[PDB]
């Protein structure tokens, strides 16, 4: 009755998304500007059936559990209604992140989802309103539907709130260093809802066009040091919030301290790389790519550190 | 020999955190604070005024102190000579018995007993809130160390309104401040100035009085969770506010880390206590005294905590002998 595969990389904001304007239509409180992950990918294929009842979802070969069934189903509802068609699908989903490295994989899955889904119900959704549905499956989905260097525009409605390509892969080789810590969180979805708890995110909010600006100009000028001092504030703002929220969120371990003092002290004795965290303890060191092998030496010295992956810029979800 | 006293007094630890200046130079906060005496560390300074000195000497446990020290000291006995209209410079001798190395701040215990002794020396009978606005100029933190027990920072937005008050005696609660000292720093002065760099300083500013007055609230009804939760809040208010400086200011380390989440797990599983952090690693782990033993073991056995000193609410500032 219709199929499609797609897939879609993970991304890493240099400009963090963390609060939301509209939980239920994930509308965000504040713009965000991420790179898409190229080494890193969810592939998705969805297959729509004549009368299978209720949607199915398996997640690298396994059943999946309720919840990720009924947020998937929820999601496919949304591509029904868009759609006018009823049927069920089953959807396949599999990526090849390492194994309890702690990369989120819910931006790539519904960026994939949201390109898969609407593909085999036999739309052809512009890259805009692939991003609009992908962000109501994740917010951050919505990042990864596009490619390379991405900004979602956070709007205040259905249609304004959806991302767009600042800058292609291939604008600015730009490596992601992960340090992924042996010892290793709340969910994206609880710690958003919790921001308004933050006596400060208010603030962060409000000042977000300020860094966004600052890190637009960045990519586009490909200014690295102006990139990372802002992509560390940005980092220790969305944090600041989570730590003061109400209970208080430390996604940080010890050794992630390490790393973010240690990053820059790399960077001011001449190194070029800057970290971002996201909703976990892990770094990303996001470094000239020309630099990224003395980055993963340098954080593989780190005790505590058990992997570092390599990223460079991704491509947008593509169907296959 | 113009006259001569000797006083002490107690550093204390913020449970309300002061940063941030409205005045600099002044020392006047750009919000208020409180905070406990600890009763076990003391500086005792003896400020002997001599007709023959042509500048001050600042002797710091048997020796003399480095230039910088000297010269706060020599700014601040400047401000009691002005205020006195005396000229005399000044021996000062100062002690204490802070464990060697630990990074407790002796600033705000020593500029409290400097305004005593000083004032003391000259002739002077201050009010304990003039005393505290005097020793505010010299740290600001020293403004609460003049007074007695539980003590609250009066920001004001001027040098005759900033001072701080007794909440509470040191008898009225039976708190314990449990310091893990890390065996692995950015002075207060720079870090304040820096504090108007972060995008999140005005809102944390402008939140002060939210948790003054929980935290007030508390000492008055011995509410410790209530205190524990809003320590911890304005504790990570504070160093939210560092973090988020230009350049930042990371005062914590990996153990500090660590402690903090223990802490919260502690009394999340029935343990009552709470951390603060200051501009520095060590954590301060307030519980009420009777836990403090239990919480000390717990801490004492965290790898990276060098030692745990233990300190109980201190009285205010006293001339002596
Ligand atoms: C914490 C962060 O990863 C957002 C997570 O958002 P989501 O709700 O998982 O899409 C920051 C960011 O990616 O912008
Ligand atoms: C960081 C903190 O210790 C203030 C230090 O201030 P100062 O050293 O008196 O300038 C917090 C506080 O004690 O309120």
């Amino acid at each position: 009755m219709g199929q499609a595969t797609a897939i879609a990389h993970p991304n890493i904001a240099f400009i963090k998304y963390w609060g939301n304007r509209d939980a239920v239509l994930r509308i965000p409180e504040n713009g965000s500007i991420s790179m898409n992950l190229a080494e890193l990918t969810v592939k998705t294929t969805v297959i729509f059936e004549k009368h299978s009842r209720e949607d199915t979802l398996i997640l690298n070969g396994a059943l999946a559990d309720e919840p990720a069934l009924k947020r998937v189903s929820h999601f496919l509802d949304r591509v029904r209604e868009f759609a006018g068609i009823s049927w069920h699908a089953h959807v396949i989903s599999e990526n090849n992140f390492p194994t309890g490295a702690g990369i989120a994989s819910s931006a790539a899955a519904f960026a994939a989802l949201a390109l898969a889904a609407t593909s085999a119900i036999g739309l052809h959704l512009s890259e805009r309103d692939l991003s609009r549905l992908a962000r109501k499956g994740s917010g951050s989905a919505c990042r990864s539907i596009p490619g390379g260097f991405v900004e979602w525009i956070p709007g205040e409605t259905d249609e304004d709130s959806y991302a767009v390509s600042i800058a292609p892969p291939e604008h600015w080789a730009l490596t992601d260093c992960i340090a992924i810590l042996s010892t290793q969180p709340i969910g994206s979805t609880q710690g958003h809802a919790l921001a308004s708890t933050s006596p400060l995110q208010p603030a962060r909010v409000a000042d977000t066009p300020r860094r966004l600006e600052i890190v637009r100009r960045a990519i586009l000028e490909r200014d690295f040091l102006s990139l990372a001092e802002m992509i560390e504030h940005d980092s220790n703002l969305m944090h600041a919030v989570m730590m003061t929220s109400t209970p208080p969120l430390f996604y940080w371990e010890p050794v992630s301290l390490v790393i973010m003092k240690s990053v820059r002290e790399w960077r001011e004795s001449g190194l070029p790389c800057a970290y971002t965290l996201d909703a976990g303890p892990n770094v990303h060191v996001i470094c000239p790519s020309e630099y990224a092998e003395e980055v993963i030496f340098r954080l593989t010295s780190i005790p505590g550190v058990q992997t570092v992956l390599k990223a460079s810029a991704g491509d947008s979800a593509k169907l296959i």
